């Protein structure tokens, strides 16, 4: 715990630590749903990891991704130093400025390219799922949740799978630091290794997503070097982490739910529908903003320079914004939520996911409709700029799956 700034109220203090929240055990969500109990206030301060605020509702999440004038994605990341450290595009930028390289990279991620990948998508899900079905078993994040959204981004990028253990090892330290690397350092290590292959895609333009990448322009100018670097590692960042860690939360709570594996299978159509609640329910994102002047935001007031987290997890899980929010419905009416972001910087990767998310869903209960937690494992989790399942050991009766 860090000493308590002069102009931060005591009664504001909430010590929540992001990276290891204290009633995990109940479910990262769950621990970070401790931030909305009845008598914790709207904005409250944590002394904890440099010390830093949290809004804890939508509303104030919401204006506040909105309000880029005042928080600003210069510094997104806590600890500070890593906030500092980071200088990723288009992220680390904010509007006007950030438009330009927003563009670039929709054009490699966007809707567009899932069309393009369709197939290969498609084909690889029911591929690794056909393969794991007859086994009766799984260890699902090991061998579905990153495998299958990591081989697909490696395919877009041209890049060699032989790479993905360094590669999702440096992301890792990123948003759930084990602590023996740096931000800073992880960063580094990241624009080490895409370095030399910019430069050789600049020389030999190809179609893979960092040559598109390195030899694109922003707004009319070419792209420098140091640009498509800190571009291209945001891009790794988003295709080696979010998707994989939902899949596992998603897959988990079919597998403790007889009920939503039936409703699904009976009805196919509702798939996307289901897909959204759950992106809901088990929202696992949360960055921040740094303020770029002193301001007075919900009656408290913050000082220029200070950081705020401002949990993309949290809004959805609001009562304010969903009835029974830790319930998931997949007949919800209206399914509120900032699982993507919000503002300007709304995840440009959301189409590539969704679909990933789909295809998994429909593929995995085409072939194994029935499964369960293996018996007696107790599923832990992990906290951190991105949450995510430590593992899942799944199991079912081959004699029950079918071959499609
Ligand atoms: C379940 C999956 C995913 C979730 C929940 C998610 C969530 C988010 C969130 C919350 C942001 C904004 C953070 C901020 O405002 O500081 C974001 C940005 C971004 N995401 Fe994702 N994302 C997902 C998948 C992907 C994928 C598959 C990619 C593809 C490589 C990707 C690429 C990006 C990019 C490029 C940005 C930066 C946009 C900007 O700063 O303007 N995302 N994502
Ligand atoms: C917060 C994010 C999910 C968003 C894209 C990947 C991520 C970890 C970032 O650094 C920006
Ligand atoms: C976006 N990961």
């Amino acid at each position: 715990l860090a000493p308590l700034p002069p102009h931060v109220p005591e009664h504001l203090v909430f010590d929540f630590d992001m990276y290891n929240p204290s009633n995990l055990s109940a479910g990262v969500q769950e621990a970070w749903a401790v931030l909305q109990e009845s008598n914790v206030p709207d904005l409250v301060w944590t002394r904890c990891n440099g010390g830093h605020w949290i809004a804890t509702r939508g509303q104030l999440i919401r204006e506040a991704y909105e309000d880029y004038r005042h928080f600003s994605s210069e510094c997104p990341f806590i600890p500070r130093e890593a906030g500092e450290a980071y200088d990723f595009i288009p992220t680390s930028m904010d509007p006007p400025e950030q438009r330009q390289f927003r563009a670039l990279a929709n054009q490699v991620v966007g809707m567009p390219v899932v069309d393009k990948l369709e197939n290969r998508i498609q084909e690889l899900a029911c591929s690794l799922i056909e393969s794991l079905r007859p086994q009766g078993q799984c260890n699902f994040t090991e061998d579905y949740a990153e495998p299958f959204p990591i081989r697909i981004f490696m395919l877009l990028a041209g890049l060699p799978e032989e790479d993905i253990p360094h590669l999702k090892y440096l992301t890792d330290q990123m948003t759930r630091p084990d602590g023996s690397m740096t931000f800073a350092e992880a960063k580094e290590a990241l624009y080490d290794y895409l370095i030399p292959i910019i430069e050789q895609r600049r020389q030999k333009p190809g179609t893979d997503a960092i040559s598109i990448v390195a030899n694109g322009q922003v707004n009319g100018r070419p792209i420098t070097s140091d640009e498509a670097k800190r571009m291209c590692g945001l891009l790794l960042v988003g295709g080696l982490d979010t998707v994989v860690n939902f899949l596992s939360f998603s897959m988990e709570f079919l597998a403790k739910s007889p009920e939503h594996r039936q409703e699904l299978i009976q009805r196919p159509e509702r798939i996307p529908a289901a897909c959204e609640e759950l992106l809901r329910r088990f929202s696992l994102v949360a960055d921040g903003r740094i303020l770029t002047s002193d301001y007075e935001f919900h009656g408290v007031q913050l000082k220029k320079g200070d950081q705020i987290l401002l949990p993309q997890m949290l809004s959805g899980l609001d009562e304010r914004e969903n009835a029974c929010p830790m319930h998931v419905d997949f007949s919800r009416q209206k399914v509120s939520h900032t699982t993507f972001g919000h503002g300007s910087h709304l995840c440009l990767g959301q189409h590539l996911a969704r679909r990933e998310i789909i295809v998994t869903l429909k593929e995995w209960l085409t072939r194994i409709p029935d499964f369960s937690i293996a018996p007696g494992a107790q599923i832990q989790h992990k906290s951190g700029i991105v949450s995510g399942v430590q593992a899942l050991p799944l199991v079912w009766d081959p004699a029950t799956t079918k071959a499609v």
